[PDB]
């Protein structure tokens, strides 16, 4: 038993660092196939990026001036191109450590392991959810930028985030693996604000299921609700609605434990309404809202990735 | 900026991850040159397990007994002894993917990242600290014996736990990789206890200039104090002693915060005595002390591990 923030093993992604280098700005590529995916404020001087035009940057720009390392290797550019506000560089060689692989779009409360890596190189790795405002609660100093975010699906490696930025409030701002931002920020160093984030109701239940399944139990009551009279109380302490949907979701935790998610909602009403009374679940003093359903069952049945 | 609780990349470790079996009891081994290396209760069937004796059960098994297998490959084991709780195989085969190692035995308060396994394929990977009491609060089910605690130095991984066993209050149990426990339990299902828990000091300390790093300021107070004055009042809040070597440890935080030592250990006095008044630091609720001084640095300069 024990529960713990978990990332993925970070294997099949290590292997896929490499470091960019476009002038004198350095940062972190991903290189599946023959090509290598960075943000594209590499051809940034750090003057540009309070304004840039990265069209008109990108066009003084040749293959050579792109240094692309891997470990001892330089790999040679030998095409490039900008999506969105990524940059494609083709290159002579296939990475012949690529995984199987997809690039995916994630949803607001879905959560993904952060691959955070400096020169190419790895540093670490931790566990994000990606807010429902589209920021993330992350860690990256300079250097961090094409740091990635990935899931694993058995042997698949999904990638579905790529580090660009910071906001004024100390949060982080990044695209999928096809350029697009989460969320409504731009690649420019300039003020830009989150919405005001709201709590992952969905992500509250499965981790109270958590802590029922490591024995912590004592905000369990005897009470069930509706779901349209937990939404009602809930709002108010800015608990994002919900839905049929995430009562579907919860419904293996539900089954494993025994207990039906509107009893559960009817524990966690109760201590939106009363407080937590001088107690802790599963060792925190205040709610948890990032781990998703499948994290739980992850964790507490032993899904690997080979 | 962010701070956030990382473990190490675990790719160097991934390609150390086989499954060993001996009769019907299947769990992880480490695969480093052409040893492989796993708990010994591998030998024991589940009643053994209730009281076992382990050189008696171990003279009856012949090296083709135990099954090793990475990936699709079986490893044919070629000769076997025990040392202290844990069981090493000699195989036919050494570790092409074994990275510069070393074993070391880890002192109380020092964290590791954990590589959760089951069936020799990687789950997930968290930070642990070994806890004064000697045990540690992770992650572990059914078929997770055998997965091992490490950091990196560079490129050199040092393995300093294997997992083991549960205790009756839901932490967790292992040994070094010569086989011998942190604290004083046994490989054997029968009721024991971990001596009570105490709360790492150093690690607080070093949190609390992470916190400042990060921009939550409002703790800091215009005292000083005696390490003297500081341990007579932390004693009683069962924080362990705080020594003049823990002081220089330090030394970098309050060099790289301009804070020094004595000047942090009168702000931790004083939230120790009067509480944190309705407020977090960096989102807890509660004091943490599962960050060494290094995971800060690390964490807030840069470092990365090729
Ligand atoms: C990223 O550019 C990087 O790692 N490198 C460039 C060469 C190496 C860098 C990563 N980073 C370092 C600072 C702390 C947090 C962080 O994410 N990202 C940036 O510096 C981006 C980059 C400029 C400005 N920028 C920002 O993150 C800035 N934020 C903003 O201006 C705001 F959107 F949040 F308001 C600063 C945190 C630097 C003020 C791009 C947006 C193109
Ligand atoms: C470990 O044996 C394992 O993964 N496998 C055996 C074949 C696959 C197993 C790992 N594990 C599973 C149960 C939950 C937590 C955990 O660590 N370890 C064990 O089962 C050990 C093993 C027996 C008994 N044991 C225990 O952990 C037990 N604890 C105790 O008896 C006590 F010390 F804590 F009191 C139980 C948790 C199973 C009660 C060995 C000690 C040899
Ligand atoms: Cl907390």
């Amino acid at each position: 038993s024990g529960f713990r923030k978990m990332a993925f093993p970070s294997g099949k992604v290590e292997g896929c660092m490499v470091q960019v280098t476009c002038g004198t700005t350095t940062l972190n590529g991903l290189w599946l196939d023959d090509v290598v995916y960075c943000p594209r404020h590499v051809i940034c001087t750090s003057e540009d990026m309070l304004n840039p035009n990265y069209e008109d940057l990108l066009i003084r720009k040749s293959n050579h001036n792109f240094l692309v390392q891997a470990g001892n290797v330089q790999l040679r550019v030998i095409g490039h191109s900008m999506q969105n506000c990524v940059l494609k560089l083709k290159v002579d060689t296939a990475n012949p450590k690529t995984p199987k692989y997809k690039f995916v779009r994630i949803q607001p409360g879905q959560t993904f392991s952060v691959l955070a890596c400096y020169n190419g190189s790895p540093s670490g790795v931790y566990q994000c959810a990606m807010r429902p405002n589209f920021t993330i609660k992350g860690s990256f100093l300079n250097g961090s930028c094409g740091s990635v975010g990935f899931n694993i699906d058995y042997d698949c490696v999904s990638f579905c985030y790529m580090h660009h930025m910071e906001l004024p409030t100390g949060v982080h701002a990044g695209t999928d693996l096809e350029g697009n931002f989460y969320g409504p920020f731009v690649d420019r160093q300039t003020a830009q604000a989150a919405g005001t984030d709201t709590t992952i109701t969905v992500n509250v239940l499965a981790w109270l299921y958590a802590a029922v399944i490591n024995g912590d139990r004592w905000f369990l009551n005897r009470f069930t609700t509706t779901l349209n009279d937990f939404n009602l109380v809930a709002m108010k302490y800015n608990y994002e609605p919900l839905t049929q949907d995430h009562v579907d979701i919860l419904g293996p935790l539900s089954a494993q434990t025994g207990i039906a998610v509107l009893d559960m909602c009817a524990s966690l009403k109760e201590l939106l309404q009363n407080g937590m009374n001088g107690r802790t679940i599963l060792g925190s003093a205040l709610l948890e809202d990032e781990f998703t359903p499948f994290d739980v069952v992850r964790q507490c049945s032993g899904v690997t990735f080979q």
